[PDB]
C-alpha cells in the first residue's frame, strides 16, 4: 500500500522535529515508515555543492529536480511500494516556494519540468508549518516571498494542505498533526 | 550581435578536434572567439554528478539542463552579446541525442525543459560529425544505445536542415574543417 506525506515551511520552521515526531508516533503504532528529506535524499552530492555556490534559479531548480528524480526512484517509490510510511522533509513545494514565488521562476514551466522528475507522485497530505521569516531559528524581503507563496500554495489545494501555527508549542503542533493522520489509518 | 555555432556527434567523432582547429582558424582571421563546451561550461562540479552510479535517465537530463542553463546565462549569451563568435562543443542536440533517442526520454519534455534553460537559444550552424556507432566504442554505452543516438542524431538533422551541417567523421581531419570552414564563409564576414 505505502502512504505519501511531506513536511513544507521555512528554514527553523520546526519541519525536522515534526517529521521526527510525526515517524515515533507512526512507530508506536506500529506502522513501518521511513523518514527521508530533500536536498540530497536523491543525490547528496547536490546538496552540498548548492550549500556553497549560488547559481541561476533556473540551474538551481534543475539540480534540486535531478536530486528529486533520484530522491522519487531510489527511496520514495521503494519505500512506498514496501507498504511504508514515507515521510519527506521538504519535497515538490519546496521548488515551488523557493524558485517560483521566491525567485520569480514560471510555475507552469516548475511543474512541467516536475512531471517525469516525480513521475506525478503526489503527497496524500502535506504539513506546512507558517510563521513569519523573524520567528523561524535573499534579504528578509526573499523569505517573505517564500512564506507567502507557500500560502499561496496550501490555498490552491486545501483537501492536500494542514497549514499549522509553526509558533505555537512542539507537542501541541505534533497532536494537530496526529488528528488530520487518524482518518487515513490504520 | 555574435555568432553562436556549435559542434555534436558521437564519443570519438572529431567534433573536439574540429571545434579547436575552427577556434583558431576564426582568431587567425582577427575575429574574436569564444571557445566553449558542454557538459561543465555552465558548473564544472556536473560531470562529477553525472558519473553517480545507476542515475535514472531523467536525472540524467536535468543535471545537463542544470550545467546548460548556467552555460546559457553566464558564457554564451554574454559572450554572443560582445561581438564574439561563440562555439560549443556540444549543446541542446547531444541532450535531443543521447537522453531522447538514446535513453527513450520524451522528446516534447526535454524541449520544454530546455526552453528556459536555453531562453530559446539556437546556433546559427551545428557541425554534426556523423561517425559509424561501432567506432564510438555515463552508464550503458554500448552499441545498440550508440545506434540509436546516431541515427537520432541523423533525425534531429533531417528536420531541421538549415541549421545542420552533416559531415562525415571518417575523412581526413583537415578535409572536415575546409568543409566547416566554406560553409562558414558567407557569415563571415
Ligand atoms: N578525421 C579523423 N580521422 C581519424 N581520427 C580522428 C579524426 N578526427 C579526430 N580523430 C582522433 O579521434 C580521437 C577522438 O577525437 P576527439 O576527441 O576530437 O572526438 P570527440 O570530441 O567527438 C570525443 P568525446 O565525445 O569522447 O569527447 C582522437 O584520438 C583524435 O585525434
Ligand atoms: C528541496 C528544496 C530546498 N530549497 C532550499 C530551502 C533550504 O533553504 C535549502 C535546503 O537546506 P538544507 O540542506 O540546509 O536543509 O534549500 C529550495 O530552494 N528548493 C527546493 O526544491
Ligand atoms: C552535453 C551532453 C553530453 N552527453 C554525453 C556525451 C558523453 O558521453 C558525455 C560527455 O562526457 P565528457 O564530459 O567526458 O565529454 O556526456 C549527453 O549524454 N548529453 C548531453 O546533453
Ligand atoms: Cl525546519
Ligand atoms: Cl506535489
Ligand atoms: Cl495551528
Ligand atoms: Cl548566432
Ligand atoms: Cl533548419
Ligand atoms: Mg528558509
Ligand atoms: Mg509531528
Ligand atoms: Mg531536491
Ligand atoms: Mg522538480
Ligand atoms: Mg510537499
Ligand atoms: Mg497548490
Ligand atoms: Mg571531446
Ligand atoms: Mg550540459
Ligand atoms: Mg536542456
Ligand atoms: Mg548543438
Ligand atoms: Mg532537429
Amino acid at each position: 500500500p505505502g502512504l505519501f506525506l511531506t513536511l513544507e515551511g521555512l528554514d527553523g520552521s520546526g519541519k525536522t522535529t515534526q517529521a521526527r515526531r510525526l515517524a515515533a508516533f507512526l512507530e508506536a503504532q506500529g506502522r513501518p515508515v521511513l523518514l527521508t528529506r530533500e536536498p540530497g535524499g536523491g543525490l547528496p552530492e547536490v546538496r552540498s555543492l548548492l550549500l556553497t555556490q549560488e547559481l541561476s534559479p533556473e540551474a538551481e531548480y534543475l539540480l534540486f529536480s535531478a536530486d528529486r528524480a533520484e530522491h522519487v526512484r531510489k527511496v520514495i517509490l521503494p519505500g512506498l511500494a514496501a507498504g511504508k510510511v514515507v515521510i519527506s522533509d521538504r519535497y515538490l513545494d519546496s521548488s515551488l516556494a523557493y524558485q517560483g514565488y521566491g525567485r520569480g521562476l514560471p510555475l507552469p514551466w516548475l511543474r512541467e519540468v516536475a512531471r517525469e522528475a516525480t513521475r506525478g507522485l503526489k503527497p496524500r497530505l502535506t504539513f506546512l508549518l507558517d510563521l513569519p521569516p523573524e520567528a523561524a531559528l535573499l534579504g528578509l524581503e526573499f523569505f517573505r516571498r517564500v512564506r507567502e507563496g507557500y500560502l499561496a500554495l496550501a490555498r490552491a489545494e486545501p483537501g492536500r494542505f494542514v497549514v499549522l501555527d509553526a509558533t505555537l508549542p512542539e507537542e501541541e503542533i505534533a497532536r494537530a498533526i496526529q488528528a488530520h493522520l487518524r482518518p487515513l489509518l490504520p
